[PDB]
């Protein structure tokens, strides 16, 4: 027998592996992040018992409480991503506790995170979020704004610019999912030619995973398919 979370993780990892191989990539090129927002520490603990080490949280206090909880238990090897929209007033908590911030879309927030990172911690890994296809969102920048933001973020020494992220508008057609993901892959490839250690393209959830992986995503973030509704 397996518990549901372990079963689900095995299923998702296998789908990712098959997609990678199918498009000529090594499965190791794709990092699975478990989206644990709204799920209790006990659920994360089951995921950890099933080998999962990287988790994404959307709400600052919830995430910090979980991070502290596992620190207190002495659980090692975890990586925590903050992937919610970040309000200025909560930036210090993120800077003090997270390993990655996925949603950088303004210089002011990057600068605060940089300035609030404790001296004893590694630099905070960051991705610049692109609004690639969502006319109904104000989160993420337009691609035309990327050069300006990336140059500024790259000069913040307590951050490490690692690449790009995006959450496309939901799309029913595979061909459109792929076209949008391809646009992100092109932007990502270009960024690599201009900055060091650009190695992360955070793109794709369950319904658009196949398109994202085929296009070049390196980091997929899955919630419901791991933890249930």
């Amino acid at each position: 027998m397996m518990n549901d979370i372990a079963h689900n993780l095995a299923q998702v990892r296998d789908k990712i592996s098959a997609a990678a191989t199918r498009c000529g990539r090594s499965p190791e090129e794709i990092t699975l992040v478990a989206v644990s927002k709204t799920k209790p520490a006990s659920a994360i603990a089951e995921a950890i018992d099933a080998g999962q080490r990287q988790f994404s949280e959307h709400y600052v206090q919830e995430g910090v409480d979980k991070i502290r909880h596992f620190q207190e238990l002495g659980v090692t090897g975890l990586e925590w991503n903050f992937a919610g929209p970040l309000q200025s007033n909560k930036s210090r908590l993120v800077a003090e506790h997270f390993d990655w911030c996925i949603t950088i879309d303004r210089l002011r927030i990057a600068t605060r995170l940089n300035d609030q990172r404790p001296a004893e911690l590694p630099p905070l890994n960051v991705l610049i979020q692109i609004n690639i296809s969502d006319e109904n969102s104000k989160s993420g920048i337009q691609l035309a704004e990327l050069d300006e933001l990336a140059a500024a973020v790259a000069e913040l020494p307590r951050l490490r610019l690692r690449g790009l992220s995006a959450i496309p508008a939901p799309e029913s057609e595979y061909v459109r999912q792929f076209e949008v993901a391809r646009q992100m892959a092109v932007a990502f490839a270009g960024l690599k030619t201009r900055y060091p250690h650009i190695d992360t393209l955070a793109l794709g959830q369950s319904d658009d995973m196949e398109a994202a992986i085929a296009a070049g995503s390196t980091m997929v973030a899955i919630g419901t398919a791991i933890f249930g509704a």
